[PDB]
């Protein structure tokens, strides 16, 4: 008997079930008494008898009831998986040739819900022998797998209640924007516990709808040009080398880099404003200037120092390391707001985490133990392990001050973020994403990654959302204007209140 998956608070998210399969015997070859027949006489009324108990399709059941040389028969899908009511409904109507053979079925009680983290158990017919096929299920399937020896549990750090915000606001954003990637992951600032993690499009593990259309989970094994968020890092970098100033003056516009031209988003820039203006306005020139003033080789190492271009080793199997572009100044320069260096979201919270924890960065862990729940063995116990300690405290505390500005700034261009009651604060990101097949960059009315990396409540937050959209098919211009502000509001103001936070 497989073992359970659970979440933070003993909930279940998969279990073993019996449900019940229908077999009618249609063939008169059990005709050893036609007083006691074991085979299906009317045909029509039979058909009508269950038709109050299966799918009530007299017509559908009796056409199938009717078929060449085959003593037995089955009805699909909607004669699988059936109640013990149903058994027992059936079976006191006494019909000759119906039974129904016990079944131990795979049972997902939230149905699409962490479709990607659960994953899927596929039941091989034989032998009804259930194998991981897709996250939890396949990673720590031989811990899930059962004379009749059952299975090890396995527990996750997923609270079902803010999975639950996390699941509807994914689902608005679909209706809205038909997006040909999105995910929202909720993070404990202090802990680096994944509470909540979904992505569109993604499959139903109960039905099976639309499972293997993508393999790769979005928080671990996909990789994103993560755009302006990636300025955070060359902010802390920079405010350790002195390269910052908020109150210094910089020549905003443009930078000629390897023969190109280079510009803030407006093209014209605002001239000579303060480094904390151009944060708040999101400057790549601000940065381009940041990297010269700090240096290419100690940004790259800066990069590394930050977690990135290396996996953060964490349970999930084909973890992606990505790559921090880094071979030409073209490449180098892009890299300093989030083009070329390719991350996973989960480095992102792995970075992200060190501006709340005094400078270190928290490994960030999902899966909660594996035990046995009978010897009560606990196999794996996971924990909040540092990942590094990149910067001081200071440096984050700086940090900090310039992601309240970029919100709540008088000047912000980001007050579509804002949540009544709560202060927020966080970076916003708009990015070009590379086209499948080499051909640079997708083309299209705004071709763009979408994202924000908020926290909330401001420098002594509860949680880290880091929402991202990519590709909006439709409302493609409010999605370049609003970003993920309408997932990002929801999922930050619902878990705030399910966490008993003041206001
Ligand atoms: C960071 O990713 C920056 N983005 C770009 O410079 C690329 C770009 C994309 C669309 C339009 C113009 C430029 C800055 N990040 C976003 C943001 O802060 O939301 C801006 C569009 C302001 S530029």
């Amino acid at each position: 008997m497989r073992g359970k998956i659970y979440d933070r608070n003993g909930k279940v998210l998969a279990e073993d079930v019996e449900r019940y399969k229908l077999v009618a015997v249609i063939d008169k070859k059990a005709s050893a008494n036609s007083k006691k027949p074991r085979h299906v006489v009317d045909k029509k009324e039979t058909a009508k008898k269950l038709s109050t108990v299966i799918n009530m399709k007299p017509e559908e059941i009796e056409k199938r009831l009717s078929q060449k040389k085959a003593f037995q028969i089955e009805f699909g899908r909607k004669g699988t998986n059936l109640t013990y009511q149903d058994k027992l409904k059936i079976e006191k109507m006494n019909l000759p040739g119906i039974s129904l053979l016990p079944e131990t079925e795979r049972f997902y009680p939230n149905g699409n819900f962490a479709s990607h983290l659960i994953g899927r158990a596929q039941k091989n017919p034989d032998t009804g022998e259930l194998k991981g096929a897709l996250g939890v299920e396949k990673i720590f399937d031989s811990y899930l797998s059962g004379q009749p020896k059952r299975g090890d549990d396995v527990h996750l750090t997923i609270d079902s209640n803010i999975q639950v915000f996390v699941e509807e606001a994914l689902d608005g954003m679909v209706e809205r924007y038909q997006p040909k990637d999105l995910f929202a992951v909720v993070m404990d600032a202090k802990t680096g516990e994944i509470l909540a993690y979904s992505q569109r499009p993604t499959f139903n593990p109960e039905t099976g709808k639309d499972f293997g259309k993508k393999w790769a989970n979005d928080l671990y094994q996909n990789t994103y040009e993560p755009g302006s968020t990636f300025k955070s890092y060359g902010l802390a970098a920079a405010i350790q080398e002195g390269a910052f100033d908020p109150d210094k003056k910089y020549k905003s516009g443009h930078r000629d880099i390897m023969g190109s031209r280079i510009s803030d988003w407006n093209r014209v820039g605002w001239g000579e404003i303060p480094m904390s203006l151009g944060f708040t306005y999101s400057s790549n020139t601000l940065m381009m200037h940041l990297q010269d003033l700090v240096g290419a080789d100690k940004m790259k190492s800066w990069y590394e120092r930050f977690g990135f271009g290396k996996s953060t080793k964490g349970m999930f199997d084909g973890e992606a390391p990505g790559q921090i572009g880094w071979s030409n100044e073209l490449q180098q320069k892009t890299s300093s707001f989030g083009q070329s260096t390719t991350v996973t979201p989960v480095q992102m919270l792995q970075a992200q985490s060190a501006f709340f924890n005094d400078g270190n960065m928290l490994k960030p862990w999902f899966v909660n133990s594996v035990e046995n729940p009978v010897s009560k063995r606990q196999f794996y116990k996971g924990q909040k392990q540092i990942a590094g300690k990149p910067i001081t405290k200071d440096t984050a505390e700086k940090v900090e001050k310039q992601l309240d500005l970029v919100v709540n700034s008088k000047k912000s261009h980001a007050a579509n973020y804002r949540i009544d009651g709560y202060e927020v604060e966080g970076k916003t990101g708009t990015a070009q994403v590379a086209a499948p097949n080499g051909g640079g960059y997708v083309k299209g009315p705004n071709p763009y990654f979408v994202s924000f990396m908020g926290d909330a409540p401001k420098k002594n937050p509860k949680v880290i959302v880091y929402a991202g959209m990519s590709l909006a098919q439709k409302n493609d211009q409010e999605a370049y204007e609003l970003g993920v502000s309408k997932a990002f509001k929801p999922i930050m103001e619902n878990t705030l209140k399910y966490l008993n936070v003041g206001k």
